[PDB]
Formats: structure tokens, sequence, C-alpha cells
């Protein structure tokens, strides 16, 4: 199973507190900038989306929903989170990875 990141903030910082649990869990993180960027990689989702999961982490609500939109009218599975501090984020990545995408959980690291 495939698991992606999309962060949006304007905080540096909080950009590397979210890659390092990104990193720690081999998980594939990619920064939006524009509504253009978000809808940019959720196209690209569109190959692998058999086996994909994405969570995405928004500073503002209007960036949630805008992120939400794209991805229902494509079908494609995100999960939408809004967060201004980058522990919170690091939490959403933690639960996200713990998982592994799926109940059974195999040994994998991309």
């Amino acid at each position: 199973m495939l698991l992606y990141v999309l962060i949006i903030s304007n905080d540096k910082k909080l950009i590397e507190e979210a890659r390092k649990m990104a990193e720690k869990a081999n998980l594939e993180l990619r920064t939006v900038k524009t509504e253009d960027e978000l809808k940019k990689y959720l196209e690209e989702f569109r190959k692998e989306s058999q086996n994909i999961k994405v969570l995405i982490l928004v500073s503002n609500d209007e960036e949630l929903d805008k992120a939400k939109e794209l991805a229902q009218k494509m079908e494609i599975d995100v999960r939408t989170r809004k967060v201004t501090s980058p522990d919170e984020a690091k939490r959403w990545i933690k639960e996200f990875s713990e998982e592994g995408g799926s109940l059974e959980h195999h040994h994998h690291h991309h």
C-alpha cells in the first residue's frame, strides 16, 4: 500500500517537524504551495489510486475545504486535518503511519 502526506503551511519549521515524522516513518511527503499544487499531487495520485492513502495537513479551514473538494470530485481518499502547531501535525502523521494503511500492516519502508 502507498502512503502519501500533503502539507499546507507558511511556517517553514512546521514543515520540518512534519517532515521529521514522515522521514522516521519513511512516508512520501509533498509540500503544497497553491491550489494547483494540491490538485497537481492528486492528479498524480490518480495513477496508483488502486492502493493509495493520503494524509493532508492544512493551516486554515479554507485550505481544509478546498483540498477535500478536489479529492471528492476525482474520487481520491484523503484525510484532511487542520493544524497550526507542528506537534499536532506530528500526531496525525504518527497515527496515519502506525496503522500501516490497513489492519494487516506488513513490513514496508519506501
